[PDB]
């Protein structure tokens, strides 16, 4: 039978946080530790845009915040080849798949804003594609996501300039389902069998039902309880993401947990809602899932005074809950799965447990069955 895969959002961590303590320093030692918890995939960001301008720059990039641990919190050099093939390899050894998707980082030349139509956009991922195939690894890859939580003008500025009117999270308008339709015929023009999607965060599931998305071969949809009814878990402790001052965390100590465990099953119930609601849609439109961004708090970090053990709790509902429901390939037991979130990467047999529940949960039929789409996919776990 086809088992899903345990997968983890390393995003751009993976290359950028290798200065001393960051967590990624050594790859062969991070993967150990990885696969000893029991993940077998990975979503990382693959900086196409940075491999088709010049493969072996040493490129200088902005901080996109200061308030997380995911990737730089100042300015950065990375060199993306042959740092990504070396770091596939290692996956390779190790039976790790990855899918690659991009934030689209700002270098300081911001080389990004160049991709301003669906052509050129997947001619960048064409160079990259072709760049991970020179090495012959392209069987590592799972999956590729054109860009991540699609349209947001903080990963997609290219096309935010040009389509103001869309907005953040809006993927279903008009402007947008063009865009990703011819960027992504252009794409299996080249590689017809690989599955290609762009990644979602947008609350309503319903609009996969709503408009024609056919063109996507996958559903990568980010899911947290903290922002489900209108965002009312994060209204009320006074969190606003805010990328460079240090207030909204100053209320997510003080409230977070408080708001929380003054009613945890009314979290955990619209948490679990939107979970059956998503699988739901999916089955309809006979398409698989993947999450890797998920399932309590979006934002959450080590930190004096925030505890762990509540949102691992919601960590673990989201988990069984989603891989129960037969429609997800890839399931993330969190956000915060690396070695920089230590209050997450540190209970092993926690996430051994976890991990063993997803990787032996069975598909739905409506994916194994009769599905040539979701085939694709299924082929390459």
């Amino acid at each position: 039978e086809i088992s899903p895969r345990a997968i983890t959002m390393w995003d751009f961590s993976w290359l950028e946080r290798r200065w001393p303590g960051a967590g990624y320093e050594d790859w062969d030692q991070v993967l150990d530790e990885l696969s000893e918890r029991g993940y077998n995939a990975i979503r990382i960001d693959a900086y196409p845009h940075l491999i088709a301008e010049n493969p072996m720059k040493k490129w200088l990039l902005k901080e996109v915040w200061n308030q997380q641990d995911w990737g730089s919190p100042d300015m950065n050099e990375v060199q993306v080849q042959p740092n990504l093939n070396l770091f596939l390899s290692k996956c390779k050894e190790r039976d790790i798949k990855v899918g690659l998707s991009s934030w689209y980082r700002l270098d300081v030349d911001e080389v990004c804003l160049k991709l301003d139509t669906p052509e050129k956009l997947a001619d960048c991922w064409l160079t990259i594609l072709r760049s991970i195939e020179e090495d012959g690894l392209l069987d590592t890859i799972l999956y590729v996501d054109l860009c991540n939580e699609w349209p947001g003008d903080s990963w997609a500025p290219f096309f935010a300039k040009t389509y103001p009117n869309v907005g953040w999270g809006n993927w279903y308008k008009e402007e947008s389902l063009r865009w990703m339709k011819t960027s992504l015929e252009k794409m299996r023009q080249v590689y017809p069998d690989m599955p290609f999607l762009y990644s979602f965060d947008h609350g309503d599931v319903k609009k996969y039902e709503e408009v024609d998305c056919s063109f996507l071969d996958l559903y990568e949809h980010h899911i947290w309880m903290a922002q489900q009814n209108g965002g009312e878990f994060y209204k009320l402790v006074g969190y606003g993401y805010n990328r460079f001052l240090p207030d909204d965390y100053k209320n997510v100590v003080k409230n977070a947990e408080r708001v929380y465990r003054e009613r945890p099953g009314y979290w955990q119930k619209l948490l679990t809602d939107k979970i059956e609601l998503m699988a739901s849609v999916a089955r309809k439109n006979r398409r698989p899932l993947v999450t890797t961004e998920c399932w309590g708090l979006v934002d959450y970090k080590d930190w004096p005074l925030l505890k762990w053990d509540w949102v691992k709790d919601l960590c673990e509902l989201g988990t069984i809950t989603a891989a129960r429901t037969g429609m997800w390939v890839g399931v993330a037991t969190s956000n915060f799965c690396g070695p920089q979130f230590a209050g997450m990467w540190r209970d092993v047999e926690w996430h051994k447990r976890l991990t063993s529940i997803i990787r032996s949960s069975p598909l739905d039929e409506s994916l194994t069955k009769n599905n040539e789409v979701a085939a694709k996919l299924l082929k390459r776990l």
